[PDB]
């Protein structure tokens, strides 16, 4: 009701396309490292043979703030266009 529960912060699982992943994570973790800081959250990268899903652990306001940036990259142009 008011008090008597173990658990404060929260953890959400962001869903991103394996295509954007490499873009988000960055050169062996060079870009994603900035977010964790700017958002002060615990971002965990998925495996190599698993589905593309980032895990963010933190307050219900921080973890949700980082997710926005992550997906944001999906639209942000990062790389050449000419095939």
């Amino acid at each position: 009701g008011s008090s008597g529960s173990s658990g404060g912060q929260t953890t959400i699982q962001v869903r991103v396309p394996y295509r954007v992943v490499g873009l988000v994570v960055g050169p062996k973790g060079a870009t994603i490292k900035r977010i964790q800081q700017r958002t002060h959250t615990y971002i965990v990268t998925p495996g190599r043979d698993k589905e593309p899903v980032f895990a963010v652990t933190g307050m219900p306001e921080n973890v949700d703030r980082a997710r926005e940036e992550i997906e944001a990259h999906i639209t942000l142009r990062s790389g050449p266009s000419s095939g």
